[PDB]
RNA sequence: UUACUGCACAGGUGACGA
DNA sequence: TCGTCACCTGAGCAGTAAC
């Protein structure tokens, strides 16, 4: 009952004297840790100054010689340890301070892997992949009421192009439309320069520029994308680029796969321990052992959630372990109820894809047959519905259009429905060239607004994803067939509840952050979801239909006490019964938030019951990462020698970092993809200190179970649906707010059970 | 924009303080 | 205005689909 992290423990002095004064003024700090800088650690902190002697020998410093025990006061200790962690590796440079970041000193992967693919070019010399290891010294509590200092290790790979452009050029790469960034950036400047419009004498000439529209060719790199490292190495050894790539994400194994990455820090704690630390030059610390999160002793940190069911009636009856299983096996959790057996299906497609389209949409409506196991029946049998009737709209367009093949979707949708009565969903093809095209003429979010103003819900599908290879197509029309069914207001399937209190709701909010190119400010949208217990089952409330940034407590505050007062109708509550609602977002919200959402929950609900309230968030961008020893890994592929989640924890698995804050296991070695799928970071849930809603581990399951939820695909979700569906809302309506002739008019009326937004 | 995985780079940004 | 600790979102990339 054991799970290692990526942590040692530090182990420190009881306490520590340091001098402290007032300064509740904090634009002074900057210069007096400028003067006192080589004898004196300086750290601002509740208005005060604190300093610690790191040398002997002046200057002088004038305050209260007071005494900091490490035990009640860990922060003093935990920021020192950023500056006595770079201290302890002077042959490392910084990249980065707070956590110290660093790069491996030979390793260097381009080389090793070109090597180990049998390739070779004059340049690859200039591209660079370099492991980069980050100590994070983090407070935690082994036990309630014992907090201690632990340092964390984690691992990326820094990608950079260090190629002259003038090199890239005359070795034949075309640079135009490549971003570029500063070769040296300044204190506090931007990275960024812009796009290459072309090159002159030492100059480059940038589009889309954040600053000036020109820069040195020496002054300027190619940012380290993907899309540049792609761009080049194709260009300069393609398509055997590939196979680069390939042995690349190999060496790369090397360092994240489980047992490799466990090696690494096992290393790293190694090189740590083999002195003391120096924290001043008569103050050490020590590395010690491995962070472990069990149930030995006095210690209870980590426990294992049931699997999650996937639930297809109300009765609990019909459950399965998995999501297409169950729904092959049961059909929909609401068939017996679902209204519309014969649902019209608009198809928005360019008239020459024709046949390439009616085959796509046979597979869908009556599925690929008994030789492909993963789609047989069709979504009329799948679902339980009587038939499918589709409403064939051929739009002259070509590929090659780029700037009126909006308009010409448009005007064929509105000329086929004035004639073709009602439909009820759309399913729009777009070519990949117009995918992504500027939203002034964008085909998908012009026929997403115009087929949702006049209350039809989209499916939308690319030309690619139609012309997939069978073994691959049955998959797609799985999720295809989850969110369309989805979008005609059913509910595919829900997720076991064990009925605890009289009521429970959970919302969520979701942002997204939108500008037409990275030169323009990125502008905030949000959106909500509500997800409330059922008896057995969580089952999807409402959404919101305003997207608004500004505002968005209000909304939330405004979404829970108007649902709230619903609940209460629609059950009775009785005197004495509780009411719990948890709010999930990806950052934490302020306290004078939280307080007025409790105080309006409160009144709304009134003095006859019981209100409980947790606010949480779930992070993917944290420094731990959990190890399961004992997991062998799975084959990558029947029955091969190489092996996938080596040392992945259990989905479900979740261990007690402190009071507030769980890290929850979700991707198991089962929905591990690859024998090179570095092992998994878990998920961060943290809950927020006001809440009167305290049991973290409760949370963290039922975060879990909500990533179980989507209907967007079988497979499961990276944060849960209460986070994610509100981010797809706030990226449509933040994008919708924007095209001409979009109303959300319907959106509370036609499409009030649709989950358009999937 | 069937999706999942989340890498890499960029933009920065949030919460808490006084 | 600031200090301090922390990490979220968008773009484009590439491989795979929980028995
Ligand atoms: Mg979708
Ligand atoms: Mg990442």
């Amino acid at each position: 009952r054991q799970l290692v992290s990526n942590g040692f423990e530090v182990n420190l002095p009881d306490q520590v004297e340091v001098i402290v004064r007032d300064l509740p003024d904090p634009s002074k700090v900057k210069e007096e840790r400028t003067r006192l800088m080589g004898y004196w650690f300086v750290h601002w902190f509740d208005g005060k100054l604190f300093h610690l002697r790191i040398k002997a020998g002046g200057p002088n410093v004038d305050g209260e010689h007071r005494a900091i025990r490490t035990a009640e006061h860990p922060w003093l200790l935990r920021a020192r340890l950023d500056d006595a962690l770079e201290e302890a590796l002077p042959k490392y440079a910084a990249v980065k301070k707070r956590p110290f970041t660093f790069l491996a000193q030979k390793d260097e992967l381009i080389d090793a892997a070109a090597t180990a693919a049998g390739l070779s070019h004059r340049l690859l010399n200039s591209f660079k992949v370099i492991p980069r290891f980050a100590l994070s010294p983090k407070i935690y509590e082994p036990v309630d009421g014992t907090t201690r200092v632990g340092v964390f290790v984690t691992i990326g790979m820094r990608y950079d192009i260090e190629a002259s452009l003038r090199d890239l050029l005359e070795a034949g790469i075309d640079l135009r439309g490549m971003y570029v960034v500063r070769r040296k950036r300044q204190p506090g400047e931007r990275g960024l320069l812009g796009r290459v419009r072309a090159i002159s004498d030492d100059m480059v000439q940038l589009f889309e520029e954040t600053d000036l529209a020109s820069v040195n060719v020496n002054d300027a790199k190619l940012e380290g994308s993907k899309e540049n490292f792609t761009r080049c190495l194709s260009a300069l050894l393609g398509h055997n680029y590939k196979k680069l790539l390939n042995a690349l994400d190999d060496q790369e194994a090397g360092y994240r796969t489980g047992p490799r990455f466990d090696d690494a820090v096992r290393r790293m704690g190694e090189f740590l321990a083999k002195k003391p630390i120096r924290l001043a030059d008569n103050i050490n610390a020590q590395v010690g052992d491995r962070i472990v999160f069990s149930n030995e002793g006095q210690a209870r940190n980590v426990r294992l959630a049931p699997k999650v069911e996937y639930v297809f009636d109300r009765t609990g009856a019909k459950s399965a372990e998995y999501a297409w299983r169950g729904l092959s096996q049961f059909g929909p959790f609401d068939r017996p109820s679902f209204a519309n057996r014969s649902p019209r299906i608009l198809v928005v497609y360019p008239s020459s894809t024709q046949g390439k389209v009616e085959n796509f949409l046979s597979a869908f409506r009556d599925g690929m047959g008994s030789n492909y196991s993963g789609f047989s029946k069709g979504f009329v049998d799948l679902m339980g519905l009587t038939k499918v009737e589709f409403v064939m709209c051929p739009v002259e367009v070509s590929s090659a259009d780029r700037n009126g093949a909006h308009t010409k979707y448009n005007s064929a949708i509105e000329d086929k429905l004035a004639g073709a009565g009602e439909v009820h969903a759309g399913i729009v093809v777009l070519f990949e060239d117009h995918a992504r095209l500027p939203d002034d003429r964008n085909p998908y979010i012009h026929t997403k607004s115009l087929l949702l103003t006049l209350g039809v819900p989209t499916q939308q599908v690319r030309m690619p994803t139609v012309l997939l290879e069978p073994k691959s197509l049955q998959y797609t029309l799985q999720n295809f067939s989850i969110a369309t069914y989805a979008k005609l207001n059913g509910t595919p399937w829900t997720v076991n509840h064990d009925k605890a209190i009289n009521d429970e709701l959970v919302v969520g909010m979701g942002l997204a952050e939108l500008s037409g190119s990275r030169t323009e400010k990125r502008q905030r949208f949000v959106g909500i979801t509500t997800v409330f217990a059922g008896d057995g089952s969580y089952l999807l409330g409402n959404v919101s239909k305003e997207c608004e940034y500004e505002g968005y407590s209000d909304a939330i505050r405004e979404s829970m006490t108007g649902i709230l007062r619903e609940l209460k109708k629609r059950n009775n509550w009785r005197p004495g019964d509780t009411v719990r609602v948890v709010f999930h977002a990806h950052r934490p919200l302020k306290r004078v938030d939280v307080a007025s959402i409790v105080f309006e929950c409160t009144r709304e609900i009134g003095s006859d019951q019981n209100i409980q309230m947790a606010f949480v968030t779930v992070s993917h961008d944290h420094p731990f990462v959990l190890i399961d020893r004992s997991e062998r890994g799975l084959e990558a592929y029947k029955g091969s020698t190489a092996r996938k989640g080596v040392f992945a924890p259990p989905r479900g698995a979740i261990s007690r970092v402190g009071r507030l804050t769980r890290l929850l296991a979700v991707n198991s070695p089962q929905l591990i993809k690859r024998a090179n799928t570095p092992l998994p970071t878990p998920l961060l849930v943290s809950l927020h200190p006001d809440s009167t809603f305290k049991d973290v581990d409760y949370l963290a399951e039922q975060a879990l179970k909500f990533t179980s939820l989507s209907w967007r695909s079988t497979l499961p979700a990276a944060t849960p649906v209460t986070i994610f569906y509100s981010e797809r809302i706030a990226e449509l309506l933040g994008r919708l707010k924007s095209i001409p002739n979009w109303s959300s008019a319907n959106l509370n009326i036609k499409l009030k059970w649709s989950r358009w937004f999937l």
